[PDB]
């Protein structure tokens, strides 16, 4: 009865999202999709118990199985180590995973019409895929800061004066970017664009950063022309370098519906529970979907105290739908593909139908005016989603 | 009758804003203020004709008279050069003015109670000051790209490795910042905060890019505690640090009304550009260059040329004038001018709040598809309305 979704690496996360994860899996995914589940519990405790080995495993697992849907996970800091008596301040599992899988993250603000956007003109969502450490430092007083490139082939070492501080000090920094990374960024971006049939857009400062950002413009254009150009048009889709400036202006002027590859991480005034991240690996096959938000600690605390919480599961639900959608794509799993979509549709519809969590209700009536009667609580919204998903899916088969 | 405004460096601009600009002068400023006007025509034709000499002169002028009220000017691109048959693709005069003058730009969306702020909370305006270039190269193939510091004295030689390329080459860059620039940014910022009696916040990464943004947080605290914490507290105002992640949130949960000093690598936000004012605040505390944050509003100008009715928001440009005048007034302690500058700012907001507003604003309130010809006034109706309300406001006050 259920549809074999195939193998999917699922990563359990922490706190509120972990609570929602089980609801999403319980109400929205399991009842309709059978999955060869490579479930890894990236719960903060389990990452501790397993010395973060589980994070690396879930990574190698995603590397292996191409599809990773990840629940928000606590990234340990001073407080976390203290709260969980962590044997260590573990690296962000995202960092670990992202470093293992490489790839470019793509945050899509999933948009409901009755939900105010930065630009109410964006009926089509905007997929922003950011690129990526920088070497900043002292400079206490006068002296030359020179950035130096020494070829490994022992040919002439190149020295660029980045600045000669004569008066007082200041601060300097080195940044770099491997062609490889720019290429990955390119492929992940073109890949992502084709994936959603939406036009790609590389925004850089090709002008002020001639050699540097130009390298992106070039590499992108080069990977596009010699790898995706035909593939694009053959979809009405099209890539195009846009100066950060003309690009930000274009977006506001646009109704959205385009992939935006940035080259400079919260920002944005839209609801966090509607922000879906997707680590699109260059290979075009590996993908890791996850809510862009975190474990929603504040909500969890409330949940811990037995208080009514109104956490938005959409970003997590969409992590599932995006991963599953990708699973489907990879496996030509047209039933799973439809389900991923149906679930995305049902999620948006449920919200566009007036049923939402407090945060969304707050996007509409402003926090101060949000009444208990304006939103459903976490469980209530989840149920609603399930009911409609049940409905939506019945309407097909 | 008219109040002695003093010397003000005015820069006529281009297209739609050029129209609104002359309207603002003709209807809002000149009837009430006599300025020793240093008008510079930064119109695209004139800049071309004078080989952008006018732009440098205007900048030179602003530096001399400490006050520039600049109209939006066409920054030439490829289409521009073709269009105006420009002799060259002249730099953004803003750029030129900016290079010449230096200082921190402070953008302020002038707030109207009946116009949706990005955050319904924002009752008072949030004035964002942005800092202010780098040596970037290709890095052919593999090899160590390492940034090196060498004190002039020779005491040390710190060479950090930005990156050791192994998998082919890529692209590296070195960026820097003199404390002067940061200090400047701090003064501009602290003085801006004083000038407008609003707490000053500084936001940085100060974690991921620690050291770099750290020198900012420091040089700010240091300039604050050493030159400003006095004047600040002695005005129910102050300064405080913050992380971009904390500011973006601390802001939402606030009535706005603070000088926000950003430090990134701009300034497009929700609402309307017609309400975006921009002020170049030079560190010296004396030189200022007010201007609409928006451009010449070409789409509106094209319409205007086709004879179509336009509804351009003069508010930004009007506040370019009022802020320029307010600052001229500050420098001369011109009570009257200072009053007018504010009265004009008052009339502009009170008019809009009174329901009389250009289409862009009506578009904010209602939404584009729901805006009717009756929900707004065209460029000129609005200007008249502001004018009439300014006469009223300026008549009743005395
Ligand atoms: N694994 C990841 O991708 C990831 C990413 C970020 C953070 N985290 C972890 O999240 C834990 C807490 O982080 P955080 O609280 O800073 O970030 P967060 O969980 O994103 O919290 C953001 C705040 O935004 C609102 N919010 C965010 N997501 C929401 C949702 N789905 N539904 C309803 N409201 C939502 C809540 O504020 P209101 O109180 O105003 O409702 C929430 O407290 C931290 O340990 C962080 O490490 C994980
Ligand atoms: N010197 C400056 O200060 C400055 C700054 C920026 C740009 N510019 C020059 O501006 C010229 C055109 O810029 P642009 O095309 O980006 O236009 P703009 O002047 O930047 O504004 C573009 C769009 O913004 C909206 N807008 C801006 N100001 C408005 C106002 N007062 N009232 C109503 N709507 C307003 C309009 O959108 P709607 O189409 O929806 O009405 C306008 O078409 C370019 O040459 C640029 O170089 C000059």
């Amino acid at each position: 009865k259920k549809i074999s979704g195939g193998s999917v690496v699922e990563m359990q996360g922490d706190e509120m999202t972990r609570i929602i994860w089980e609801l999403i899996k319980e109400k929205l995914i399991f009842p309709y999709v059978e999955l060869d589940l490579h479930s890894y519990d990236l719960g903060i405790e389990n990452r501790d118990a397993t010395n973060d080995q589980v994070t690396k495993d879930a990574a190698e697992a995603i590397k292996k199985h191409n599809v990773g849907v990840k629940c928000a996970t606590i990234t340990p800091d001073e407080k976390r180590v203290e709260e969980f008596k962590l044997k260590q301040m573990w690296k962000s599992p995202n960092g670990t995973i992202r470093n293992i899988l490489g790839g470019t993250v793509f945050r899509e603000a999933i948009i409901c019409k009755n939900i105010p956007r930065l630009v109410s003109g964006w009926v089509k969502p905007i997929i922003i895929g950011h690129h990526a450490r920088a070497t900043d430092f002292v400079v206490p007083g006068p002296g030359k800061v020179e950035i130096t490139y020494t070829p490994s082939d022992g040919t002439q070492k190149v020295t660029y004066l980045v600045h000669n501080f004569e008066e007082g000090g200041g601060v300097a920094m080195g940044m770099y970017n491997q062609d490889k990374s720019i290429e990955d960024f390119a492929h992940s971006s073109f890949q992502m664009a084709l994936s959603k049939g939406w036009p790609l857009y590389l925004s850089t400062k090709n002008t002020i950063l001639k050699k540097y950002d130009g390298r992106f413009k070039d590499i992108f254009q080069e990977i596009y022309d010699k790898q995706y150009k035909s593939q694009f048009e053959a979809q009405k889709i099209w890539y195009e370098h846009r100066l950060i400036d003309d690009m930000v202006a274009q977006a506001m002027k646009s109704e959205g519906g385009f992939i935006w590859a940035c080259k400079n991480v919260a920002q944005g005034y839209g609801s966090l529970g509607m922000m879906t991240s997707v680590l699109v690996c260059p290979d075009g096959k590996t993908v890791e979907a996850e809510a862009a938000h975190g474990t929603v600690t504040r909500h969890y605390r409330m949940y811990q105290k037995g208080q009514e919480t109104s956490t938005n599961p959409i970003a997590s639900i969409f992590a599932w739908t995006r991963g599953l959608a990708h699973r489907a794509k990879l496996d030509n799993n047209k039933e799973l593909a439809f389900f991923a979509n149906a679930l995305e549709e049902v999620s948006i519809e449920t919200i566009e139908a007036g049923f939402m969590t407090k945060d969304l209700a707050a996007c509409i009536k402003g926090l101060p005016n949000v009444q208990r009667s304006d939103y459903l609580n976490t469980f209530e919204f989840m149920d609603k989603l399930g009911e409609n998903l049940k409905i939506k899916l019945a309407q097909a088969k």
